[PDB]
């Protein structure tokens, strides 16, 4: 309501499936939230930022986040967003890097709050140990090979071509979304705008099987010079503080052009309304001070390195 | 090579993928084929022969026959030849007709034989296990939607509407294919003619997965009519002398119309070619003896339910 629109205020609203029904289970209950992240690397990336970040704003509103790592669905690979198949990882390394991203996680939420503490889960527990009948008739039995086929990540490379184990890709992740409303209670489900396909299909997992749930999705970062985030030519900023360390993961904030910089205080920073805006005046007032980004710069150095990684 | 040329004589041969490469194994090597039956209900029917006696055939030959009950791809359900979607049977009951199906079998092959054996498989055996990942990761990345999506089953539903599940059969056949190959030697598989497609999978994922086998079908079962094959008004003719008397059974043959009559004496009988030409004789140059219809008759009772059981039908009847 207050927290949806201050999202919309954000820019961190890309869609959502029924905003008026949504916004009213916010501002009633204490919900039950989940955003799943799959062990592509070592390491998570700037590019992972605003979908943890608004983890972490639901979680201050009074929500109870469930970070998803997705052990089993990165042994399968997701196609949305991709413009090609991918090879697949081996179990060895996949599992490797779900632990390193565990931690990572960890940095952003409160595991010990009242009320709401955070969780972390690997959805190996519940697919790793699923067998092919029980998939087959329990979660295939209610999609539709059409219903499917027009999913924009199907739909996308139906000219390429897609294997059937990137197509079944959604069924997983659509499981993912059933299993959590079963034993979390989760009704909401976050995640990037690729990810919209996936979450309306678990969605309807949970509605031919049931008969209560929604999704949301944050829209991409974006530079006004019209270039690619996180994209600087010492490659990719890691949240890994030996990929990429503080001095250098700092330093690229502190370079956000002036034309960015008020958008990106809106999507990673925890300032406020008031607080932002007083530092836009100060950009159009005196930007050879550049006030903005140095705020941007140690509010997001903080939230991912610590205040000695400040220092 | 003769026994091609025979299954071919008898009109047994719909489609093979190579046959100049099958006829040549067949006369050069003792080929271990499998044909799998999906239990839909606790017996098999006469829709089930011609598949089964061509299995026979084969190991008559001198090929050793693995006939594989479908414990596991019975509960997925198989698209092919249905032309809509069905409900999902429950493993108690599929599991039921599987142990049923498992004795039908075993009677029209030869456990016994020299060199040949005949083996009766469940899938369930190596399907109950996998897991989803590995049958994704494994089987999967091997065929593209698009190779999927050219399927006939699926064609043909695309309209009426088809399940993930359905969708995804194939997939297991085409596996079960792959896992005979492996562990029995299997270079052969045939089936009715909707299963080309089912069989053509299978042989792709062998191909993609090793770099060798062959793919048979035979033809659809006919009434020189246009009517359905095995239909009666009770429903349907069992192989299972509880659901279908020996003399109801015996009935259905002797009720073949003349048109029907030489066609089911070669599909359905273990007779001669000579012996075929000869009733044929007898049938243009004297049809109301009936006297084919009455062999054809008393072949399949036998061969189906044995003598004693063909005394009797003819008997009451
Ligand atoms: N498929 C998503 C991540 C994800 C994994 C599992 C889930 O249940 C939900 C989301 C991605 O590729 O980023
Ligand atoms: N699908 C076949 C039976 C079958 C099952 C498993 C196989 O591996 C092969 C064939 C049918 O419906 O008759």
């Amino acid at each position: 309501m207050d927290l949806l629109a201050e999202l919309q205020w954000r820019g961190l609203v890309n869609q959502t499936t029924d905003e008026d029904g949504l916004r009213k289970l916010l501002n009633e209950e204490r919900v039950t939230l989940y955003c799943g992240f799959d062990p592509t690397a070592d390491s998570l990336h700037i590019g992972h930022l605003a979908t943890i970040l608004t983890m972490r704003r639901f979680q201050q509103a009074g929500h109870r986040p469930i970070a998803l790592v997705g052990g089993a669905t990165g042994l399968i690979g997701d196609p949305s967003g991709k413009k090609s198949e991918r090879t697949l990882n081996a179990k060895e390394t996949v599992e490797a890097w779900s632990a390193r991203i565990k931690e990572q996680l960890g940095r952003f939420l409160d595991f010990e709050a009242d009320g709401n503490p955070a969780k972390i889960k690997n959805n190996y527990d519940w697919i790793g140990p699923l067998d092919v009948i029980t998939f087959l008739r329990d979660v295939g039995k209610h999609f539709s090979v059409n219903y499917m086929m027009a999913k924009e990540s199907v739909q996308s490379r139906i000219e390429t071509g897609i294997s059937f184990t990137e197509f079944s890709y959604m069924m997983l992740q659509a499981y993912d979304f059933l299993r959590l409303y079963e034993t979390e209670g989760c009704r909401l489900q976050i995640g990037g705008s690729d990810q919209w396909g996936n979450i309306t299909a678990g969605l309807e997992l949970i509605r031919k099987t049931k008969g209560r749930a929604f999704g949301l999705t944050i829209p991409l970062v974006t530079k006004a010079d019209g270039t690619k985030f996180g994209k600087t030519e010492s490659g990719t900023i890691w949240l890994d503080k030996e990929k990429t360390s503080p001095y250098e993961f700092y330093q690229f904030w502190i370079n956000t052009d002036d034309r960015d910089v008020i958008r990106y205080l809106k999507y990673f920073t925890f300032l406020s309304k008031e607080e932002i805006e007083a530092l836009e005046q100060e950009l159009r007032e005196a930007p050879e001070k550049r006030a903005a980004q140095k705020t941007l710069a140690e509010e997001v150095t903080k939230l991912v390195h610590g205040e000695e990684a400040l220092r």
